[PDB]
């Protein structure tokens, strides 16, 4: 290949402030993100919404990089996010092309508890998961995950979408509209590392194969809820903060106040994702479900 | 002779768990009444808990004063400003001897403090008298008084219109979020409080007692750029640290290059509400207190 351009996003959603309050600091001074041989972009993707501390103005920004939204004829009627979709396509892509970006890292947190989360939109593509595992490797003993969203129809248009290599990373668990210490320096070693990745790669060294293991979307599932389609139950206290860890089909998912448990079901088991992000009560996501599973990569190297 | 309670929920409509619990408790109320004792749930701010967020105009939970509470009600006026005198006049007046007798105002923080209680008045005996009788039936259990009685930086709460205000605050939890631990916790903070007022219409005798708080003495902002931008945060040894003392010497803020700001002054503090999302567009990072005893006499009651 050889990488030349590439950007990070922040701000996607203006209340996950760990990316706003770096991209603005890099804005400012990116020494910390230039590698040598490689320039790197950082910007806002939503300022708006950053300015009202906020998810978003009129509609999530992170799920409509896709051809109904960025093909419509621009005017004000249309939603804020809508508009900023596709000054940022002008920018950074356009989706699909040549002419668009190498590589673009888009910053997220999640109040899920589910540490250094890598994003793969791609389950055969070797370059994405050769830097995963890069990532994965220097990071430990820490852990990190890979969260594999490719599906039939569960696959949503994101910012990063963009990109010929899109990235997405994200840390929790911490709050909407907090600043943690120690998320910052995790979401910055993540940066790091892929960062040290690309500039490897782009001087040529060769990488053997490798696999990695990632979590496989198959299922979204929502809250109980009542006739008013209120929440009936929430997220059971063994399975709060065990993101990532295996649920049998017999244990405890949520709680009534009652409080009666209100169990798994099925006949297999799933490892459960996104458990109880705020931002997903109103898409009705209590927690994703995901099989995990191994994937490879070939061998990889430059010019 | 404690007639009038309410349990106030959605003061703030994106902390969950007393909206969660008052919402419960207006369709069944069994958990909370008690015997012989009638205690009224209520939703605060239903319209912020209808978009979750934490207020629409205006902080609720800081107009229940004369500047608010005196002006003309109106559709021009800010919804939170229209709200607090409905309230009031459903639940006071404020300052008024038909107010509400005890009125318990359900919080959420996502700072580490645990179960907290708010006292609004360092001499009322009665609470004092709550407030250990709550303490020490949680334990082991960690419970805090945080005492914010001062003489200009006291806000006019949502409860302040009762003769016995008590605040009821648990974290860390996310806003938008409904953590079980969190649910039950706040709700084993009711049943001792609702308990309490029990045994004391029951005639039973409570002895002399003494309790620590902590008492406010000032709040300090995020330290900023030129351009009023956040240029640093909250140090890892600060964070989730929230009671626990902290001296001249240690670190409270961190910048992105890696330089730790010390907190200085003279004399140890005890930080709280550490990093609370909410104090963000207020400018106060932190809370700082002095840890403190409150004695109250013995009482009874007829
Ligand atoms: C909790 P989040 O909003 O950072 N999660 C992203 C997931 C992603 O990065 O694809 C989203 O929901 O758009
Ligand atoms: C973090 P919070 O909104 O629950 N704190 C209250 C404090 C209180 O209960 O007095 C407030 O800001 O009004
Ligand atoms: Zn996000
Ligand atoms: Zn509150």
């Amino acid at each position: 290949e050889h990488i030349q351009k590439v950007a990070i996003f922040g701000g996607t959603h203006g209340n996950e402030l760990t990316g706003v309050f770096l991209v603005k600091h890099w804005l400012e001074n990116g020494a910390e993100i230039q590698r040598t041989g490689l320039e790197v972009k950082p910007f806002i993707t939503n300022p708006r919404a950053v300015k009202k501390c906020t998810r978003y103005i009129d509609c999530d920004l992170n799920r409509i990089f896709d051809l109904e939204n960025l093909g419509k004829k621009m005017s004000e009627d249309l939603p804020y996010e809508v508009r900023r979709a596709q000054e940022i396509n002008h920018l950074f892509g356009p989706k699909d092309s040549e002419d668009s970006y190498d590589i673009i890292f888009d910053l997220h947190n999640t109040t899920s508890n589910m540490g250094c989360t890598l994003i793969l939109e791609d389950s055969r593509n070797n370059f994405l998961i050769q830097m995963f595992h890069y990532i994965k490797t220097s990071l430990a003993p820490l852990p990190c995950y890979v969260y594999l969203i490719e599906h039939p129809s569960l696959k949503y248009a994101t910012t990063r979408s963009i990109a010929k290599y899109p990235v997405g990373i994200e840390v929790g668990p911490q709050p909407q509209g907090v600043l943690r210490a120690d998320i910052l320096d995790q979401m910055r070693k993540m940066i790091k590392h892929a960062l040290d990745f690309i500039h490897h790669f782009n001087e040529g060294k060769e990488f053997p194969p490798c696999a990695i293991e990632v979590y496989k979307i198959i299922e979204k599932v929502d809250y109980p809820r009542d006739e008013n389609g209120e929440i009936a139950a929430i997220i059971h206290p063994n399975l709060q903060d065990q993101d990532w860890k295996p649920l049998h089909p017999g244990d405890p998912m949520f709680l009534t106040l009652d409080g009666k448990t209100i169990p798994l079901g099925g006949d297999c088991t799933v490892y459960p994702v996104f458990v109880n992000e705020a931002a997903y009560y109103e898409k009705k996501e209590a927690s994703a479900k995901t099989t995990k599973l191994t994937l490879n990569a070939k061998s990889i190297r430059c010019c």
